């Protein structure tokens, strides 16, 4: 990855480029998957940066952002047999990881009987955009997967489906005085 | 509803559930649409948290998180002769009480001659963003009713519709000093 | 453009007005296109009034926040043969001015040997989170271009494109002490 002069034209035709150079409409299925998880990538960043988080939350969501990127090299790489150099996958790994931080966040927290009404402090209501955005992104990753079931890998989808669960965990963490639930119809 | 463990796995094939148990693709048009009517949730909270209104479009704020919940769970539920228990459901009751406070915030506005460049202050460049999130929401509440003409009500859009409305309304209330405007070409 | 009392009512059908008054459906792919420049300039507002920019960075913006009204026009006018009245369009000019920016502030950066992981300033991570929007609206416009191949002009979707390259940039001149960068799978 090299970024100089950035703008290349390369895609005012409508077209732009997966990471083995082989050209897409830039509609195509997996580019959005990968775009998506840029927009979430983003969305982290403005929790960063405007929420303040303390030092053990931003060194997770920093790790998130750089797994992210992971899930984008994923997306953007077509599935080959016996491929030249080993591409950069999502594991198992990165999943079991989400789960150990969910359950490590989520002990100290009481069960709710309602939904969240997103909110409290900058860190929480922002965690939960970035919430959104991430399940947008799976959404699109699974769409990913039904357009290319042997070229796209579930691994990434199945990242952000487990990444927005931790999302909920900590925008909870995030208000420590308690959130506002949902009346239905009230 | 019951939020504990919050991951469940159960969605890591793609596949999620409405609000009556059955199955549906991830890429589900109404799954979509609650999905939306949560990021819009998300970013009212944003505009709460970061904009720090006042306690009265505070209080309107938190009445239109509780509705969009009341909306998503109309979305999720499929429409039904003659259900077991009365499903809750969006009523013309909610759009009238929107209209209200529109009337009631733009009273004291004058016309515009032209768009407004959103910007000012937090809350009504918050405003503005989940304004466009809102509408977003409407765009695939109205997709869920093109693919499911007598399963999902038309409510929840026409409430996303005049939704979209008071919030660009409470952006201008936002910026007592006035808002810069669109100069066409220029 | 006469907003008055905003709330119309005659799009709770699921139908808007294209600027000729033509109707069409609200999951059109032209009211997409320029309702995602609408929610990418909502995006740059909040990156004015949350990151409060410098003399320049603000000028910059907010002429690009009036050429996305221009792009908006120009994606709700279809084109046709001979108008009565000269129709406001994106032009060439528009993406030469776009190109100028990117040269001047990126010829004091070093480049980069791989992607940045938004965040820093809430300056710089609200670019970023403006620069991800303007990619999904131009994903929306070459859309709208395939719908609509002699309908739409190719230029506002070009617009779009060189326009997120320059938010890149924008967002890096706003950490001056540096961006933290993707370890692939590290
Ligand atoms: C897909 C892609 C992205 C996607 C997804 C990338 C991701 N990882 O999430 C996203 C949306 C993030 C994107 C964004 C941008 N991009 Co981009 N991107 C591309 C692209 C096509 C692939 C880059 C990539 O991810 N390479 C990573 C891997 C897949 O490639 P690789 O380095 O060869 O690694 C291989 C092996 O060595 C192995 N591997 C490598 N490391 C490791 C580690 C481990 C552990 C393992 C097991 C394997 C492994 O895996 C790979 C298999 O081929 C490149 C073009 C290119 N081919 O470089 C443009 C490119 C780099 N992007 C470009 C630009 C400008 C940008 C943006 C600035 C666009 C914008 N205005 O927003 C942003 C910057 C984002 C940021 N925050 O920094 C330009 C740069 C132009 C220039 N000269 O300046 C390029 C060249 C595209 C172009 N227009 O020509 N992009
Ligand atoms: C659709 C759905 C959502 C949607 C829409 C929900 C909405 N209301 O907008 C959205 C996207 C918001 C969502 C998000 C989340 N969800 Co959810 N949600 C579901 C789901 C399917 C339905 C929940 C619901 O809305 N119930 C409301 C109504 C429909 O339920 P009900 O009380 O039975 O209503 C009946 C009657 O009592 C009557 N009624 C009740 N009250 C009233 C009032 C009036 C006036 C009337 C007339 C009638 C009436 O109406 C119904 C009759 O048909 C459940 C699974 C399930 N089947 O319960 C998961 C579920 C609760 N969600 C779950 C989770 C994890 C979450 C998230 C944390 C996901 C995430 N990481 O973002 C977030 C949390 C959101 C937040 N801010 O707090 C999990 C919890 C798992 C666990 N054990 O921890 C569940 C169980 C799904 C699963 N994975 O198995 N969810
Ligand atoms: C498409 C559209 C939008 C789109 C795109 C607009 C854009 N420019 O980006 C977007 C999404 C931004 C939008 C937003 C909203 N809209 Co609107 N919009 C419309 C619409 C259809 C066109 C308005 C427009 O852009 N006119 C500009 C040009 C295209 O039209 P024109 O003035 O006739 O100009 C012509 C010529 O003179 C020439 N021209 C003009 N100037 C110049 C300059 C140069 C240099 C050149 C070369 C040519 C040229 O070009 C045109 C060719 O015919 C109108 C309905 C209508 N038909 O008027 C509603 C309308 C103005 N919108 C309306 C509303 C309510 C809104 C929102 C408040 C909705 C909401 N709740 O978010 C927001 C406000 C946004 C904001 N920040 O201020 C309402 C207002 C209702 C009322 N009485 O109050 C209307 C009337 C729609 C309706 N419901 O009936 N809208
Ligand atoms: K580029
Ligand atoms: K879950
Ligand atoms: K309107
Ligand atoms: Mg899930
Ligand atoms: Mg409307
Ligand atoms: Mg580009």
């Amino acid at each position: 990855v090299h970024l100089t002069r950035i703008y290349t034209r390369t895609g005012d035709d409508g077209t732009t480029g997966l990471s083995d150079m082989s050209r897409v409409a830039k509609t195509d299925a997996r580019l959005v998957a990968y775009a998506d998880c840029d927009e979430a990538n983003a969305a982290i960043g403005a929790a960063l940066a405007l929420g303040h988080p303390d030092t053990q939350i931003t060194d997770v969501l920093r790790q998130i952002q750089n797994d992210l990127f992971d899930a984008g090299a994923d997306l953007s790489t077509p599935i080959v047999e016996n491929p030249k150099h080993p591409p950069l996958r999502i594991a198992q790994s990165y999943i079991d990881r989400l789960e150990g931080w969910c359950d490590a966040y989520n002990a100290g927290l009481p069960a709710l009987k309602s939904f969240v009404l997103p909110g409290g402090s900058p860190l929480s209501a922002l965690l939960h955009v970035a919430r959104t955005v991430v399940r947008r992104a799976e959404r699109s990753a699974w769409a990913a997967v039904d357009a290319h079931p042997e070229g796209v890998s579930v691994l990434p989808a199945k990242y952000l489906n487990r990444l927005s669960d931790l999302l909920f965990i900590l925008s909870r963490v995030a208000n420590p005085d308690g959130d506002v639930l949902w009346r239905p119809g009230g």
